[PDB]
């Protein structure tokens, strides 16, 4: 409807796949080469389904900060025959607050879904499902079950992936450029 939704759509159309694990279907952001991200609660194993194709996982790393606190991001390398468009230049370098973000989801349950969530706070610490978690972004949108993995963008930046909510607010794990130095 506007330039925020334009940037979000461009990311969804080229840099997302549907990932299925034993814990459900997730929006999965491809970042570069065969490297994607997903919430750590997806419990990625040795095999994952990518757009309903059986795919070997070559590597999976549940990220933690240097205090050994959960970040709720898993970086996955996929045994896929095709590379993602490299979008690392759209990742922020530092922790920050944002104006006017969009949360975008693409699954069997929620195809082509875009939500204007508004202002995004650098919230920091969250007890997420009982797990102490750092680098959380917060937006005042009542996010529902099934949006985990959704991509959070502003115009020109891919800033996080949706990892939970409390019924009134939604929470995303930060994406930082330093996670994807090869």
């Amino acid at each position: 409807m506007g330039p925020g939704f334009d940037f979000a759509q461009a990311i969804m159309k080229k840099n997302t796949v549907i990932a299925r694990t034993e814990k459900g279907e997730f929006t999965m952001l491809g970042v570069y080469d065969r490297v994607a991200v997903i919430p750590t609660h997806a419990s990625v194993g040795e095999i994952i389904y990518i757009n309903d194709v059986e795919t070997r996982v070559l590597d999976a790393c549940a990220l933690r900060d240097l205090t050994d606190t959960n970040l709720e991001i898993t970086i996955v390398k996929l045994d896929r025959n095709q590379k993602f468009r490299d979008i690392r230049h759209f990742l922020p370098r530092c922790e920050d607050d944002y104006n006017d973000a969009v949360l975008s989801v693409h699954t069997s349950k929620f195809p082509n879904m875009y939500i204007p969530v508004g202002q995004v706070t650098n919230y920091g610490f969250l007890n997420l499902g009982g797990t102490p978690t750092h680098r959380i972004l917060m937006y005042n949108f009542p996010t529902r079950a099934g949006q985990c993995g959704g991509v959070v963008t502003t115009t020109g930046k891919v800033i996080g992936i949706h990892v939970g909510g409390n019924g009134a607010q939604g929470f995303a794990a930060m994406l930082l450029h330093s996670y994807f130095t090869d």
